[PDB]
């Protein structure tokens, strides 16, 4: 059930510029409106919009409204699709015919390098809209995750405003604080996501806004060293109704760690135990508070806002006026440049040093910025996603996670710790608010079909599922293919995850190669790619002859493009070939399902 035209909004509301925001984790939501709040106070006014509640088809309609412009900022993500909220976007765009003459645009995208189809989201529509006959306003942005997003964005939006205001010539709070001192406590959210009293009242199905509480039944340390912390934890899905198939993803709504909470109300001399609400006021908007209200501090800074990601220029540079100092002022004030030693700053004080909020306020005396205003500043806490370490063949009512837990030393000189992982890492077998959504990262469905599964690390989270299916097909009779696994780890007795279990499955005929590469055990390191540079001829075989299907799962700044060079290398060898026609071979095992990924950062 959709919205009513954006455009008649717009007309009654008084504004001409919409900013739409194809989302997932909520960046290009944080800067779409950004982007809709700089017009307000630069001669227009304009509205950030889910393109997933409205039919764009209405662009055409657009025009209608004076100096219209709108504004797209979207991010790209698995292979090269759009995010979930813009899908209906995507295909509309993707073979519509109306003629969009007279419409004005610009689009940002959001993506990252280290995977192959670099803001293909964003260039799409930005190619798309001109050919539909509209106008492009200013040059298509295309912000990166592997660098630093927010300087990208910092400069677009640094010329992106100054075109506007040239070509159309004019040339020139969001959220109000209302304290329930008297109010039942029945109607203050205590950190659900959906309607009120949902996480008591869970009535399936589960989604993200109405995630399943699942309990924890196990959590034991996979770990056998002591150097870093890897984890396995049972969560039970009994009665949640919830399916769920091996390769498939599981979000995790986590709780940032109480002790950063109080201190934040502490250094802040705020209370946090005060039952308030933000209203968004503006009074005709559908946007009517930034997380669910009424609710406390303490509840908002726990489960609803980030505390620990490093905050980005919009925020650093509103918290300015709250320095007493000068000095410390005019530091808030210059992070905010897209150049010099403001940017400079940023870049080491801030992003590199790993300063959350609390930090910058230690750090910087002055800052006693109120409390409201800082949880309307703070972007929201988002769920992290985990590959299934299970099979829902052998594991209907149970969905494992794999994952090791972060923390480490900041150059800010203070210990960081992973938002979801440490609180993952507590749960003593005690509920986790979970949902699940399916991928593309399936097992064949001939069981004949062999595969080769590369997973070094906590990359072997979804093998785990993928091998206890294979196994499970094999009790059926069934006549299963090749299953080889190409694992990775440090040192054999440090971190060699599931070795009883893979050993297991080895023996019973499961798992036909058992492939580990312990990069520490001696002088050189030893790769999963040398092993598969090792097997060669065979691999050729499967990929060649058996029409085998390569399943890359892990780390994907190093690991996953070594790989991807090692196959290009075996392909260009056992099928006389000259590089570039191994690259599109295997670039067209990745478009026939071939070659499957899940690889992260
Ligand atoms: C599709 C998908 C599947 C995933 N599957 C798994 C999985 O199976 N297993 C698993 O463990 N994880 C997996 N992840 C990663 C997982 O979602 C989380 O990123 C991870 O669990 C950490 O989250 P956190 O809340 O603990 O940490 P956060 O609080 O989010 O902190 C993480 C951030 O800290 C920074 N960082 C970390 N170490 C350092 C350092 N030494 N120096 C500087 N900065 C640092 C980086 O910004 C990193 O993103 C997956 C991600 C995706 C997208
Ligand atoms: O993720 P995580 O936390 O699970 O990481 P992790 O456990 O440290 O990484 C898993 C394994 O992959 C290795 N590795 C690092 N770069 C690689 C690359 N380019 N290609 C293949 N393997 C690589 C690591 O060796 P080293 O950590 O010994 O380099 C380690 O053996
Ligand atoms: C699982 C995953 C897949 C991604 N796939 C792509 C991709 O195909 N291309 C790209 O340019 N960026 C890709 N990215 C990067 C995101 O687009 C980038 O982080 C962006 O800032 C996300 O914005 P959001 O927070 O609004 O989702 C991917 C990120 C993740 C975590």
């Amino acid at each position: 059930v959709k919205e009513s035209s954006f455009v008649e909004k717009m007309k009654k509301t008084g504004r001409n510029i919409i900013v739409f925001y194809g989302s997932q984790t909520g960046t290009a939501e944080e800067f779409a409106n950004r982007l809709s709040k700089d017009a307000h106070r630069y001669g227009m006014r304009g509205m950030s919009a889910d393109p997933e509640e409205y039919d764009l088809a209405d662009l055409s309609s657009l025009p209608e409204i004076d100096k219209s412009l709108v504004v797209f900022c979207m991010a790209t993500y698995g292979e090269g699709d759009p995010t979930d909220n813009a899908q209906d976007f995507y295909d509309w765009l993707q073979e519509t015919d109306v003629d969009l003459t007279g419409v004005k645009f610009a689009v940002f995208g959001l993506g990252n390098k280290t995977y192959e189809h670099f803001n293909a989201m964003g260039k799409y529509v930005d190619q798309r809209l001109e050919q539909l006959g509209a106008q492009r306003i200013f040059e298509l942005g295309l912000g990166d995750d592997d660098g630093n997003l927010e300087e990208d964005f910092i400069t677009w939006r640094e010329q992106f405003w100054p075109a506007v205001c040239e070509f159309f010539g004019v040339e020139a709070r969001q959220y109000e604080l209302v304290v329930h001192e008297d109010m039942d406590v029945a109607k203050v959210y205590t950190g659900e996501m959906g309607r009120l009293k949902s996480y008591e009242n869970q009535k399936p199905p589960f989604d993200a806004k109405n995630p399943f509480l699942a309990a924890v039944t196990a959590n034991r340390k996979l770990n056998q060293g002591t150097e870093r912390h890897l984890m396995h934890l049972e969560l039970d899905i009994s009665d949640s109704k919830i399916r769920y198939e091996s390769g498939d993803h599981v979000a995790v709504y986590p709780a940032n760690d109480s002790a950063l909470v109080n201190q934040i109300g502490e250094i802040l001399g705020a209370d946090l135990d005060v039952i308030m609400s933000l209203n968004n006021l503006d009074e005709e908007s559908n946007k009517k508070h930034p997380f669910p209200c009424p609710t406390t501090y303490r509840t908002a800074l726990t489960y609803y806002l980030d505390i620990t990601n490093p905050p980005r220029t919009n925020v650093l540079y509103e918290l300015a006026q709250y320095a007493s100092e000068p000095s410390e002022q005019e530091h808030l004030h210059k992070m905010a440049s897209s150049s010099g030693e403001g940017k400079e700053l940023y870049l080491s004080w801030v992003v590199e040093a790993r300063r959350h909020i609390l930090a910058i306020l230690q750090d910087y005396p002055s800052l006693r910025p109120p409390i409201d205003h800082l949880c309307e500043l703070l972007p929201r806490l988002q769920a992290r996603y985990y590959s299934i370490a299970s099979s829902s063949k052998v594991h209907p009512n149970s969905v494992h996670i794999c994952a090791v837990a972060v923390e480490y030393e900041a150059k800010s000189g203070r210990v960081n710790k992973g938002v979801a992982t440490s609180w993952l890492r507590a749960k003593e077998p005690a509920l986790v608010p979970m949902f699940v959504r399916k991928s593309q990262f399936r097992l064949p469905f001939k069981s004949t079909t062999p595969v080769i599964m590369v997973g070094p690390g906590t990359g072997i989270a979804p093998f785990m599922g993928f091998i206890q299916e294979r196994a499970w097909l094999r009790e059926q009779g069934k006549e299963v293919g090749e299953t080889l696994l190409y694992y990775g780890c440090r040192r054999s007795d440090e971190d060699y995850l599931y070795r009883e279990e893979l050993a297991r499955f080895h023996k019973d005929g499961a798992l036909t190669q058992l492939n580990v590469a312990f990069s520490r055990e001696q002088a050189h390191k030893v790769y999963v790619q040398h092993l598969l540079k090792r097997d060669r001829e065979h691999l050729w075989k499967l990929i060649h002859e058996g029409g085998a299907h390569i399943y890359v799962c892990g780390d994907a700044r190093n690991m996953a493009k070594d790989v991807q060079n090692t196959f290009y290398d075996i392909v260009a060898e056992f099928g006389p070939m000259e590089h570039t026609q191994a690259v599109d071979y295997v670039k067209k095992l990745m478009t026939k399902g071939r070659y499957s990924l899940d690889v992260w950062s």
